[PDB]
DNA sequence: GAAGCGAGCACGGTGTTTCGTCCTTTCCACAAGATATATAAAGCCAAGAAATCGAAATACTTTCAAGTTACGGTAAGCATAT
């Protein structure tokens, strides 16, 4: 993921919306090593988290309404603090990064 | 005619070869060696087949090199809010 002349450190999505989203239907959620051979400028390490955080569906998003605080409470009430504790390993997709 | 000058032939030598034993064999022969055979107990020598153990080959364990999935935490420049 570094010192590579073929990688691109860009920020926007030039051609990515196709080059990376084709893997959605082309290949499953495993063996990312196969896709990196066709998409230039993109590495597997960043590709995994990009694919994950861009196409996910079930996430607590929207405006902070009068009913979201109970959601947060029952979230931190599942197993513990969650954000960094080891319980983060079983919280489904609620990693500390977010 | 017999005394002074040139005269055969028996004889006496080595050296070389021949002849004829004595040599040790090859070969042969009369008398007597195991040579067959009967034990039989003993322990050891010694040339064949069957069971056993050492070496190791190909095989599978196991352990040690590579490495890429999956995973958890911080930092910058564009967008957007009062």
């Amino acid at each position: 993921k570094s010192l590579d002349p073929g990688l691109k450190k860009g920020y926007w999505a030039p051609e990515e919306d196709a080059k990376l989203l084709q893997a959605v239907a082309k290949y499953g959620e495993q063996d990312w090593f196969k896709i990196r051979e066709e998409v230039p400028g993109r590495s597997d390490a960043q590709c995994r988290d990009r694919y994950l955080r861009r196409l996910h569906f079930s996430l607590k998003k929207g405006r902070w309404n009068l009913k979201e605080e109970e959601q947060l409470i029952e979230l931190i009430e599942k197993y513990g603090v969650g954000h960094w504790a080891k319980i983060a390993s079983e919280l489904p997709h609620r990693s500390g990064s977010q």
